[PDB]
């Protein structure tokens, strides 16, 4: 009997494990894959390091940024120079030393009250009980959609409000709770942390990429703790311990710390069956929808025209671009994402017609050369099995006040891990590390 | 390992049907339940000499297909109890007496009420029952709550709080919860308003004599000895170009086809290999149960009748939104069958079967009156807590669901076909459509194997 067995070798469950080991007592991760890291990934393509899953840290998430540092991954900042350029609908493609100043000031005034109008609400939310806000009953009865359509901003404001909210939930206005998106924003600490890249949550990248930050995290384990490719497919607990089943057999111990996304989550064999309220919860906590690429070139070929690499095309099918080139400077990497209905859409079809739509969109954009592509790398995180959606969970109106309050509630031995438990920093690998630390931090004051 | 043409993942009406047909064409089927019992979402229970419908037990006009199997299997109906006052408990003033609901409102109110239920039939019947994502409008029907659309139409108070007591009866699930897309489907596939929240003329008309579950088990007793194997839970599903694996705690079947006729939560967690592709995973995703729990209060005798009561109250303001008489023919017990739906539902699941009671009689009280203390007993099921259920009535879908994972609902993943009530075209969410389903997916399975 091990004290501690963590499901899930994510930034949560390792951050977890290696919290528990550091304060002296056993413990075992299983983790379904085989490779840690979860819902970021790196993989070695054209000389350069790719990351498919998460891979952007900004100011705010001390976490992530305090993690690097101890275990020595330099960061390298997003690049932010050169024209961005802007195509609406049938026009024609507009070069702007900002996306912002593609828009009228009476636009940008609108969309500035809007984002301030959403944060004054954010502000009000609890970031550890958004369902005790005094409006959550009407914040959770209402979408995001309703609530920006009775701001009375114009369609146009309301359209970049759209590219936004899908950019950060990977989901539309119209599947989140007001409320649900008024967490986030406090999570994250304003509407600018999430959208803006210097200042923001795109300001800086890993050198290397993420997932090797996930190793060695994990190489402060024990030699015998992790154990991958085994996946969690029974949870059992009595008045002595938990028994965790898998394929090749079975783990005891004392307690358990699950962190992995909530739909995976409801989908062990839990024994006893999970309290309803859990359940349901867990049946209202959708993941989002992304299917995120990488378009390889030999040089950064865009920088020489004066352009940043990034697009914004409101009516496409992608979202906003980004200049991926590592420090190097080659290979030149424009790297986008195709979020919500789109990326279900996307995902439907296979790789080479998403790059056909990516690629075509560039040429309309960035310039004719976008067809001289080296490589197109992508991956549907809504096809992965043991991630099921990224970035994260959002929760629909009527879900946080209900159903909500059994988010991070232990359930006997069984406690609660993963970015969608995290009060800072909700979704993003800051709150998957903060929500480790504090279910570890449960679990020594139980075990004690 | 056995070897059979088909296997049916789950025993409920739509489960029993499909294996029913597939047997009667020629086939060998195996059906593998988790439970102890067939009938699913449908439970009977012997207590105080009667039956105890604590899952599905109404059937009404233009439910063809479960009316026709228990004429088949032999079971009778009986009408549901209508005669007598109404009580409407509105959120200010005193509980009022009516011989029909709709007495209690004002004019303008009743008015406003019928021009609502008519405006969403409108809308209703423009949703196509085989796509609703193909309805014109699909697109802002899908994007806006039901919720959004009630409160666009202007209508007063009581009338929204009414409306919200049907929604919450019928859905398991309140008005802010449900795209209006969904809501619109779900009133097309029923036939209208009317046929849903209707006694006479509509779905609660008729119970069946003994209970549901017994027609269940009827229909499980045309399957051959052996077919059916009860307490075996399916945790697995793998398949390749010739067949499928189905594993179970203990062992393994090989069959040539599947049937998966569970509800869309449970379906999303059995072990598929290969995985389902992510139309269909993240569909599932956006299928939550509903939530309700169902309870049936036994009194010595329906005493209710003798101070000229139905035994029907409605409260828009009450943890209990809605109640029948659900006294048997024989006249005694005397039975007040209702419903927490909702909120209302997680929030009694959180608490005792004695705590859910003294809510109950509490509501009783201040609305049948005194009489409602003198309890003989209580029985209730938290449908959220079952775990081969995990809700009733049925699933819902939030806003931007129908449009872009509900493509995926019916559609085959190689050799695994999809059944249950959620599938249906017509009178999906009842037992009508569990039937329907089931045919539809033996007959699917049995086209596909020549
Ligand atoms: C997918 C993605 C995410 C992402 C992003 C872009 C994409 C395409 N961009 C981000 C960014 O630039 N910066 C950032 O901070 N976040 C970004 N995100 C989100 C981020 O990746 C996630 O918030 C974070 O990684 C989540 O970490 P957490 O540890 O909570 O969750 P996880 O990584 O999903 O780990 C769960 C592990 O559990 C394993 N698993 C799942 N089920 C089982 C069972 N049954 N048994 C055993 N193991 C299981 C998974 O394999 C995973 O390793
Ligand atoms: C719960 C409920 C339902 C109900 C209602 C009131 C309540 C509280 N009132 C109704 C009514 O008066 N009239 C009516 O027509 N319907 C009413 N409903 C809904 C109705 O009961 C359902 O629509 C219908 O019963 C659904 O049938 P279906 O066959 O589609 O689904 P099921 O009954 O849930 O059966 C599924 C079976 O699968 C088993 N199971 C689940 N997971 C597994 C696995 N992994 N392996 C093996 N078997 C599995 C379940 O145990 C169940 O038997
Ligand atoms: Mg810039
Ligand atoms: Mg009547
Ligand atoms: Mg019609």
């Amino acid at each position: 009997q091990v004290d501690v067995v963590v499901v899930g070798a994510g930034f949560a469950g390792l951050t977890a494990a290696r919290a528990v080991h550091e304060a002296g007592r056993s413990v075992l991760v299983l983790e379904a894959r085989d490779r840690v890291g979860g819902r970021t990934c790196t993989e070695e393509h054209h000389g350069t390091w790719i990351d498919l899953g998460g891979q952007w840290i900004g100011p705010g998430q001390d976490r992530v940024a305090a993690l690097a540092a101890e275990l020595g991954v330099e960061t390298y900042p997003q690049p932010t120079e050169g024209d961005d350029v802007v195509l609406f609908g049938d026009g024609e493609p507009q070069r702007a030393p900002d996306v912002a100043l593609a828009f009228s000031d009476e636009e940008l005034t609108a969309y500035l009250e809007l984002a301030g109008a959403l944060e004054a609400i954010a502000e009000k939310v609890p970031l550890d009980a958004p369902w005790l806000a005094p409006e959550a009953a009407a914040w959770d009865a209402t979408t995001l959609r309703e609530w920006v359509a009775g701001t009375g901003v114009p369609d146009r404001v309301a359209g970049l409000f759209e590219v936004a909210v899908q950019a950060v939930f990977a989901a539309t206005s119209a599947q989140l709770s007001l409320l649900h998106a008024a967490h986030y924003v406090h999570s994250a600490g304003g509407w600018s942390k999430l959208t803006d890249t210097e200042g923001g949550a795109q300001q800086d990248r890993l050198v290397g990429g993420v997932q090797p930050l996930a190793e060695r995290l994990a190489a402060r384990l024990p030699d015998g703790a992790l154990r991958l490719s085994t996946p969690v497919r029974g949870l059992a607990q009595d008045g002595d311990g938990v028994t965790v089943r898998t394929a090749g057999g079975e783990v005891r111990a004392r307690r358990a710390i699950v962190a992995v996304p909530p739909t995976l989550a409801g989908r062990i064999d839990h024994d006893p069956p999970l309290p309803p309220q859990r359940d349901q919860l867990l049946q209202h906590m959708p993941q989002g929808s992304v299917v995120k690429f990488h378009v390889i070139y030999d040089e950064p070929w865009w920088r020489a025209e004066g352009l940043s690499g990034t697009v914004l095309c409101p009516d496409e099918p992608i979202g906003v671009t980004f200049d991926g080139t590592p420090p190097a400077g080659t290979p030149g990497i424009v790297t986008g994402f195709f979020e919500g209905p789109a990326a279900v859409a996307a995902g439907a079809r296979t790789r080479e017609e998403r790059r056909d739509v990516v690629v075509d969109v560039l040429a309309r954009t960035l310039g004719e050369r976008a067809r001289d592509v080296r490589d197109y790398i992508d991956r549907d995180w809504s096809a992965e099995p043991w991630t099921r959606g990224c970035y994260g969970a959002h929760l629909p109106p009527g879900a946080w006040t209900v159903y909500g309050p059994a988010l991070r509630v232990p359930v006997g031995r069984v406690h609660w891990a993963g970015t969608e438990t995290a009060e800072r920093w909700t979704g993003y690998i800051d709150g998957a590390i903060e929500s480790g630390q504090r279910a570890a931090a449960e679990v020594l004051a139980a075990l004690g």
